């Protein structure tokens, strides 16, 4: 394997996909099994380079905070599925280092897990 | 122009750097004139691939309770200095997304 704490799983499309939770990602991003995908692309900026990649078809997620219709980046070339602020600040997600690694919590004080 | 929000300055060498706090960084990341380099290099996984990088020498960093010496990344083709989990879990930070916004906080709620 799973990506490093933090991470969350989540209902993607009706399959649960292990998230490392990213502040620093954008954009959303799964990176193998996307299913269907739409012919629009974007360019997107790594740390180390950039690249283009297509957005998937709309999938119906199924947040803490009540299921909404997102679409993500599918990037092959990455190392884990990212959950980024666009999902975060729909989460309105609070992520915690203290104590031993870290740990996503929701809006209402209850940790989600994965 | 700084970075997104969720973003920290801290004293770095004795200067101010404005970091992208980056979860998904398994290390932190300068871009820009970062003072001496370690011979040592990483190899770098970023979302689009992947190359070495090098260490620089050890850094002063000021952190909320005490200094502590820390080395970083020198990746110039990043936009952004990186804030990774390691600083992260040395600082016992606190991430909090609200409205559209993101604030970093410390161990107990106090601003950074």
């Amino acid at each position: 394997e799973p990506p490093p704490e933090p991470r969350i799983t989540l209902k993607v499309g009706g399959q649960p996909v292990t998230f490392l939770v990213d502040t620093g990602a954008q954009h959303s991003v799964l990176t193998q099994n996307p299913g269907p995908l739409s012919d629009k692309s974007a360019w997107v900026q790594g740390a180390t380079g950039g690249k283009r990649y297509r957005w998937t078809t709309d999938r119906k997620v199924h947040l803490a905070t009540g299921k909404v219709t997102h679409s993500f980046l599918h990037v092959p070339d990455c190392p884990y599925p990212l959950l980024g602020r666009d999902l975060l600040t729909k989460l309105k997600a609070q992520i915690h280092f203290e104590g031993s690694g870290a740990q996503v919590v929701g809006p209402m004080g209850q940790p989600l897990q994965v």
